[PDB]
């Protein structure tokens, strides 16, 4: 049994997730596609994937990427368009949350700047297939091509998928990650921290009310440990992606705002999206 | 051996084939691709498209491979715009091939149109056979490949034609001689100079027959010429079948390029074939 606010808190996060997560990716359209230095290449080989695109008629386009030999940056324009679409649903997810919109406009930008990558990877894990190693995104599919676990990103997705979390546990991780008080640029550190502690208490209470099996022992502490690991991966890959942008500019205008390439003035797209409605 | 006129007859056909056959399909660009998105009229159309089912493969300069798996069953009309662009590109190379031949230029412009109107499909299949892989079942057109999908395929005469013709393992000179015999068919609709085209076709047949006698062993290729003539006869029937299959599909779903509309009878001999007439002047 959870308190009435804990029940209300989960139902709002669940309602916000349903309204702002295009799990079928049907509204993802107008995306770039592949046409018909030593420190950089070591990272891209781990996340090498093949792109599949199913059609409403039943046809299947399949893209096998070129081998290792300006060929490792062919999928990045598409992945930038995909990451931007995912984050636009993340922004809408934050706007629906009542505790988020009541924050100052600068804190809303600072929180989304620090949780952009983390909240996308949590939503990506829900469409990740453990056996096939494929992120099934409705019309689109991303299939990979023992040693991969050395890459923290792939290792994070396999460990998180192994926990077999509920929808409520996924959206609570998004709330705990979004309401991080120690993000760069946050002013209301104390108010955001108070909000984060309530999401953690709600997550801890939910697990005790629905997970009696021994496979889920210490599950709350595992989740909190995964959120810390995901925070480190965020710092690694955000620093890594700036090197690729430095050599081959590929980021969309919204991704450029999130990287640093007044807050409301240099984050014009993010400011406009926070003022717009559903 | 071969007579000096027959030797020069092969040299001209080989020269015409070399100048007009983009064997690597390097100049085939700007083509359409399948996008990322009464009752007896359709019933007869579905039977035609399910016969030949191929998957499209696109190799890239960097090493990437785009692959298109066709759908099942207005969904079976996804590959037609691409094949219309491929056929038109092949037709233009066939027209240029005939224009290089001196025996073809001396014919009236109407007989040139009539011969090209009846042998356009046949000469493309002969060129397509040279890039067909019997083992993999794929037409390798350089960066483009067309792999078939399921004796299940021998039922269609078109696929059976390519496998039987490939088994003969014909030379380049024998292939280009088949094109001349097929191009100079005197019994095409609209042909006027029946005797010239018939005598010209007989000389190409004699040259092809004499070429086999002088460049092949004695007992092994004793009937190779008659096998070739049988394949040309079978190929003429496939042309009549395919031409009728395309008119039914075009009537329901227009996909024909302007050049294909003229060669197939869709809307004087030069009044209804203005595009084909212009390509013969230049
Ligand atoms: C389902 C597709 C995804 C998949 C899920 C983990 O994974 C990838 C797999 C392969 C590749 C290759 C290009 C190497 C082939 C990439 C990814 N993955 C990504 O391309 C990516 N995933 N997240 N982000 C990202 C997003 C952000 O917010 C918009 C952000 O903040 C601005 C920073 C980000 O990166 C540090 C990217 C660029
Ligand atoms: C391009 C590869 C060589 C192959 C030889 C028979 O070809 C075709 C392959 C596939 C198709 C489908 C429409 C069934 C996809 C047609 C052709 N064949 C023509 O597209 C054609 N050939 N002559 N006229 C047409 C419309």
């Amino acid at each position: 049994g959870l308190t009435e606010e804990q029940r209300m808190m989960i139902r709002e996060l669940m309602d916000a997730q349903m309204k702002t997560f295009d799990t079928t990716f049907s509204h993802f359209k107008n995306f770039r596609l592949p046409g018909v230095w030593s420190q950089v290449r070591k990272d891209l080989c781990s996340l090498k994937v093949s792109l599949q695109l199913r059609g409403e008629d039943g046809s299947v386009w399949n893209y096998k990427p070129p081998a290792d030999s300006k060929e490792i940056f062919s999928l990045l324009p598409h992945m930038a368009d995909m990451s931007t679409y995912m984050f636009k649903g993340i922004i809408s997810f934050a706007k629906v949350i009542s505790y988020f919109r009541d924050l100052p406009i600068e804190d809303q930008i600072s929180l989304l700047k620090g949780a952009a990558f983390e909240l996308c990877q949590l939503r990506f894990n829900t469409v990740f297939n453990a056996e096939t190693g494929t992120w099934e995104c409705g019309r689109l599919s991303y299939c990979l091509e023992q040693q991969l676990l050395l890459e923290p990103m792939l290792k994070f997705h396999y460990m998180l998928k192994k926990l077999q979390l509920h929808e409520e546990e996924y959206v609570l991780m998004q709330a705990i990650s979004l309401f991080s008080p120690d993000r760069p640029g946050v002013l209301q550190h104390r108010v955001v921290d108070q909000l984060q502690e309530q999401f953690a208490i709600t997550l801890k209470s939910y697990i005790e009310c629905n997970r009696p099996q021994p496979a889920h022992r210490f599950l709350f502490l595992k989740i909190m440990a995964m959120l810390t690991e995901l925070r480190s991966i965020n710092a690694q890959h955000t620093q890594r992606l700036l090197r690729i942008q430095d050599i081959h500019p590929f980021a969309t205008p919204l991704m450029q705002e999130l990287f640093g390439i007044s807050l409301t003035e240099r984050h014009k797209i993010l400011h406009r999206l926070l003022q717009e409605g559903s």
